[PDB]
C-alpha cells in the first residue's frame, strides 16, 4: 500500500473502528485507527482554520483547529517520520462522504518545509484555486474554480454535497521531508475549510496527508477511509 | 517559448554577439534584445540576481563577484504578452569545440500574484544524488561536491565539449494571471565556470519555458541548450 | 528639516500646491509638490490597498492602490534613493485633515528590506494592540480601536475630526541603501479604510521614509500631509 | 530585576554553581543553573551553528548546537513563557570571559517571531557594520572588525582578554505571547566562532529573551554570562 501519516478532521464518529462518540481531529500513522484525538467542536457552515507542525529537534506532530472567538481544539504525537515515511514524499489534503455527506471546500492552504544539513526551503500558498492549477494533482472528484475554491468532494450545482465521494488534491513537487545527515528539519501546513451538511449528520472529515510520491486513492476508501486507507486495521 | 538570461562566455558575433563576455536577455530567440559587457572571472565563485514585476514590467539581471563592479542588464516587456500563463523555471548550460564546468552551487526562486496572494519560493543551497524536485535533462547531474553540474565533467575533474545539460523546477509555476493586481519573481543562483587554458565556452542561462521544454535537438555551443537555431 | 520620500494618496485637491483637479496618488521626493501622479477612483467607505516597491537595479520607485473588482491605479518616478535619503531611515504611515476631514483608519501594515552587498528586515501587523511597542504614534494617532491604527483624532462616536496629524513608523532603524551593496529592494504593503460624512475628504495618507529622527513638522496639517514644513 | 530565558553554549564547568564537569548546553529560566543541559563537543577555532524553537502548542524551547560532520547537541524544557516573560521583550546574544578567556565572535543571526490571534518579524544580519544602528551593543561589544558581530573584549593583535562582558540586543522590541493568540512560535539561529590560546577556554555565548529595558547586571563577567546578578 501507500504510506500515510495525516492529521484528519473527522465529522463522523465510526466507533466501530476506533473512533470517540464525537467529532474530533487525531493524528494517523499508517492507520485510521487514531494514535491520539481530542474533542472538536465543528461549527457547521463556518470558516475554520486548520495548523499544523512537526521538527526534527521535538519529534512531535501537532494540529491546532479553530473558528474566530472560539476555544481552539489541540492533539500531539510523538513520531519520528525518519522511521514511518521515505525521505522523498508529496503533501495533500483528502476528503470524503458515505450515506452521510458535507461540503469539504477548501478556501486556502499553504505549506512550508526546511531542511538544514545549507538550508534547503520550499513554500507554497494558495488563497485562491484557479480552473486549471497546473501545481496540483486532482485525484477522485476534488475540483477547482466554483468561487476560487478547491471542493475535495462532488457538490451538485444547486451547491448541495453528494455522498460517496472522494477526493484529493496533492502538491505536484515532491517534498524532501527529511535526511540522515540533517541538523534540523521542519515543516508547517496551514488550511482553510468549509464544512457545511444539510442534515445534524455531517460525514466524513478533512485530512491533511503525507504519501510516498505515487500516492493513488486506494479501492474503496469512501466514508470512514478518508480516501487515505485501504481498510480500517 | 524561451526567455532567458544569458551569461554568454564565447562571442559568436555570426548571430549577433558583442566581441566580449556579456549578460543578455533573450526574448523568443538567442539574438539578445539587449546585453551589457561582462568581466568573467575563470574559477571564481559567481552570483546572478533575476528580477521582475507586473507594474514596471521590466526583466532585469545583475551578475556580480566579490570585490568587483557588478554587470546589469534591464528591458522592458510585457511577459503576459509572451510566456503562457502556466511554466517551468529552470538552469541551461552548454560548450562547444570550447569547454568550461558550469556548476550551479545554489540556486533559489520566488513567484507571487496578488489577486483584485499566491506563493511559491524554492531555495537550494545544497544538491542530493536523487533530487526529486528537479528535473535533469541532457548531461546534468546533481551529487559531486553537493553541487549541480549542467555539463558533463570527466573522472579527472575535467569539462568536457559539445556537452548539453539543464536543471528544471518540477512544479509548474504560475507566472502570470490576467486579474492579478501585482505579480512579482525572482531568481538567484550561484555559478563557478572554470576553463582548462581560457577561451571558455559557451555559457549558462537562468530560463523560463512552456511546461512540457526539452533540450531542442542541436542546440550545443552557441545555442545555450534554449534554441532550436539561430534566428 | 526632515528629508522625506512618500507614496501620497491625496484625497483632497490643493491646486494652489501643484495638485491635480481630482483625488489622485502621488510620489514626493523632499517636497509635497508630486513629482508624479495619477487620476485615483477613491472608494469613500470600502477598504483598499497599497503596495509600494523599489530596488537598486531599475531605481525606480512604484506604487499601485486598488480596491477589489475595479482597475488599479499607478505611479511610478525614476529616482536613486542613494541620492536622496541617508543610509539608515526610518519608515511609517502618515494621515492628516484640514478644513476638510476623513477616517485614516490602518487595517494592516508589512514592510520588507533586503540589501544583499544578505541582510533583511521584515514585519507584518494585520492588527494593532492597544500598547503597540514596537511603533511610535506621532501626533494624534493612537491604536487599539477593533484593532486598527486610527492616524488622525476619531471622537467615540467614530466620527473624523478636523485639523488632525498623526504618523506611525517602525521602532527598528532600516538599512536601506549600502555603499559597497550590490542589490537593494524594498517592499510595503498597507490597507486602510478612508470614510467621509460629506463629499469633501481630506487630506489623506502617505507610507513615508526619512531620517531615523524625523518628528511632525509644525503647522503640517491638513495640504501637508504630516511630512513637510511648507508647500515648496 | 531583568527577567532572562536563555540557551547558553557554556565553554567552563563551573561545578560549584551547579554546572556538569564538560563544555555543555542549557536552557535557563530566570536562572544561571540550567533547567536542562546537554554535553557539548566545542571544538577550537571551528565556525559552530545554534538554532532555538518554541512554539505556544508544545510549549517547548528546544535547541541543537553543531559543526560540519560532527553529531549535534540537543537540549529541550517544556515550559509556558506566558507565566515567565512580559508579552514585549528584546532578543540577544550576550557573551564573557573570567580568568580564562576565548573569542566570542558571532559571524551571522536571524530571528523570526509569528503571532496568529498574523503579525510577524524576522532579522537576518550576515553582516555587521562600523555602525549598526538596529542593534543595541553592551558592554564590550564591537561590530565592524572582518563585519563581525565581537561580544568579548579582543586587543589589535588578535587575542581575547579576560573579565570581559558584551551584549548585542535587536533594537525593535518583539511581541513575544498575546493571551488571545491560537499559536505564537519564534526561531533563532546564529553561528559563531570559539577560539581559545589555552586549552581553558570560558566562558560561553548565550541566545536570550528579556524585558525591554534589560542591561548588563552588576558583576554578571565569567560564569554569570552577563545574564545574571548572583548565581542562586
Ligand atoms: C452506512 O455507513 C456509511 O456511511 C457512513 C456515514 O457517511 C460512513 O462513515 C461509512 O463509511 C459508510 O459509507
Ligand atoms: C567552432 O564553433 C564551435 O565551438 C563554439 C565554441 O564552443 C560554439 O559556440 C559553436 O556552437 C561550435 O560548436
Ligand atoms: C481651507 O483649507 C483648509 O482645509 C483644507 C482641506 O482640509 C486643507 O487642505 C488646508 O490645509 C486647510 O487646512
Ligand atoms: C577562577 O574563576 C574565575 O574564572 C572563571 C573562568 O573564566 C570564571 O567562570 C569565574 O567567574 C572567575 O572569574
Ligand atoms: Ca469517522
Ligand atoms: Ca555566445
Ligand atoms: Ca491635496
Ligand atoms: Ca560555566
Ligand atoms: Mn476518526
Ligand atoms: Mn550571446
Ligand atoms: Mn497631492
Ligand atoms: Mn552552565
Amino acid at each position: 500500500a501507500d504510506t500515510i501519516v495525516a492529521v484528519e478532521l473527522d465529522t463522523y464518529p465510526n466507533t466501530d473502528i476506533g473512533d470517540p462518540s464525537y467529532p474530533h481531529i487525531g493524528i494517523d500513522i499508517k492507520s485510521v485507527r487514531s494514535k491520539k484525538t481530542a474533542k472538536w467542536n465543528m461549527q457547521n457552515g463556518k470558516v475554520g482554520t486548520a495548523h499544523i507542525i512537526y521538527n526534527s529537534v521535538d519529534k512531535r506532530l501537532s494540529a491546532v483547529v479553530s473558528y474566530p472567538n472560539a476555544d481552539s481544539a489541540t492533539v500531539s504525537y510523538d513520531v519520528d517520520l525518519d522511521n514511518v515515511l521515505p525521505e522523498w514524499v508529496r503533501v495533500g489534503l483528502s476528503a470524503s462522504t458515505g450515506l452521510y455527506k458535507e461540503t469539504n471546500t477548501i478556501l486556502s492552504w499553504s505549506f512550508t518545509s526546511k531542511l538544514k544539513s545549507e538550508t534547503n526551503a520550499l513554500h507554497f500558498m494558495f488563497n485562491q484555486f484557479s480552473k486549471d492549477q497546473k501545481d496540483l494533482i486532482l485525484q477522485g472528484d476534488a475540483t477547482t474554480g466554483t468561487d476560487g475554491n478547491l471542493e475535495l468532494t462532488r457538490v451538485s450545482s444547486n451547491g448541495s454535497p453528494q455522498g460517496s465521494s472522494v477526493g484529493r488534491a496533492l502538491f505536484y513537487a515532491p517534498v524532501h521531508i527529511w535526511e540522515s545527515s540533517a541538523v534540523v528539519a521542519s515543516f508547517e501546513a496551514t488550511f482553510t475549510f468549509l464544512i457545511k451538511s444539510p442534515d445534524s449528520h455531517p460525514a466524513d472529515g478533512i485530512a491533511f496527508f503525507i504519501s510516498n510520491i505515487d500516492s493513488s486513492i486506494p479501492s474503496g476508501s469512501t466514508g470512514r477511509l478518508l480516501g487515505l486507507f485501504p481498510d480500517a486495521n
